[PDB]
């Protein structure tokens, strides 16, 4: 069954994108707004990736989900967030330990850290960064009027990892699968 | 008087933010416009910080003040500015020697370099950078309709270092003070 | 003829900007739009320079020209471009070998890589980077309603290297010339 072997090999080489020499690593930051809309920023880079952005509004950001590709080393993830005197602030937190595996068919398709913002916030500025396990970054942003639209028009056609409000997992298991 | 000791210790630990292991360093660039308004950009980072921005207008930028936190090593400050053939330009100036100490109660609360722009300028693009004495940067920007508003609504509630048009100094002395 | 010697010396020192200790290197990205307009982004930096930008529209970008100053080492040029599953994408291409010398009087005044976009594209996001042969970068952008305006109002008064739609070369030869 060479057809079957070829199918597995082809899918495996696609999971193998997580062991690239070129060290590809992606991060997505999702901002969940009070009108139900979702703003997404995606950066893809090599070796390390981070995003630094502010999310303003009278629909205000209510929650953040950060998702990293499975090539990230979770132990290197750092996050800083702001608008409490700066001069008594923590400069960052090492948030790795809070990231959960997003799994499909027992394969890790990404890592997620999700946190709600207190109602007192009309904004967050946020920087997050991670380095891959062992300049040319492209950034994408968009807004979707609902999480269902995000899922149908962005997550699903790109086969991206995701976790929705119901904690449903999205992504495609590839390692040695047909 | 343990209450007094505790007060001093608490304030000292706040000045000690200038000797952090984490190497926190801040820069503020103020742009003074012809209508009396003030635009501020603040970046806070670790180890080094720089800002690179252009200030356009029919109110035009008339002057620039750069302020660094007291953790900066003034000897590492570099600045580039533009709109004189590029191909005969200086790529940067090491401007450290022009920065004055902003002092409160004999304590350095920051370093300031201030320069007016010639009337021929309707714009400046500016990059400035400094490294601390021995990715995750958060940027903030705002505009205030007058320097008094800047002072009341930004400098004063944040206890930030500043120098106003009259050369009045702002900031809070903390090292071993109550 | 000391006047003649001085003229040559002065022009030569201007070509010598391509052998600076300070490692000045420039890149220009031109985006040619379907209405005949031209968008330009210029970054000048030291040692390495790159630009990462997206060009959106109902006039759409139709072609890209990347020009580097003659200080770039063409062997270090890398480019990434996007909107074909990310998870089966090449992260970059080393495009150096496609860059042609722009020449004036037998002197290299820059390097050009030009490519049209397929009609299927309403956008490109693009990152390009190069390192000089052996933080403080200033970026400029503008739009011109036609390539002739670009040439008269940007290329010509700045003595910049360029290649126009007819493959006509622009720039000024300086090495040991009057
Ligand atoms: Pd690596
Ligand atoms: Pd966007
Ligand atoms: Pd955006
Ligand atoms: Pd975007
Ligand atoms: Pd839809
Ligand atoms: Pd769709
Ligand atoms: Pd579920
Ligand atoms: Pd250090
Ligand atoms: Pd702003
Ligand atoms: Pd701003
Ligand atoms: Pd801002
Ligand atoms: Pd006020
Ligand atoms: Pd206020
Ligand atoms: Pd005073
Ligand atoms: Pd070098
Ligand atoms: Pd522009
Ligand atoms: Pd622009
Ligand atoms: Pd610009
Ligand atoms: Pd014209
Ligand atoms: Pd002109
Ligand atoms: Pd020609």
């Amino acid at each position: 069954d060479f057809r079957g072997r070829e199918q597995r090999l082809f899918n495996s080489e696609q999971y193998n994108y997580n062991n690239s020499l070129n060290g590809e690593v992606s991060v997505w930051v999702y901002a969940y707004y009070s009108d139900g809309s979702v703003l997404v920023i995606n950066k893809n880079s090599q070796y390390k990736v981070g995003i630094s952005e502010t999310f303003k509004a009278n629909a205000k950001p209510r929650a953040i989900q950060i998702i990293f590709s499975p090539s990230v080393n979770v132990r290197t993830i750092k996050m800083a967030k702001g608008n409490e005197y700066l001069q008594r602030s923590h400069p960052w937190e090492a948030t790795g330990i809070k990231y959960r595996k997003i799994k499909r068919d027992g394969e890790i398709v990404g890592y997620s850290h999700y946190f709600e913002l207190p109602h007192e916030y009309n904004s967050i500025s946020l920087a997050v960064s991670g380095v891959h396990k062992n300049d040319l970054a492209l950034r994408f942003c968009n807004r979707y009027w609902a999480e269902l639209e995000l899922v149908n028009h962005y997550i699903s056609p790109n086969a991206y990892p995701y976790l929705d409000i119901n904690n449903h997992s999205y992504g495609v298991a590839l390692s040695n699968r047909q």
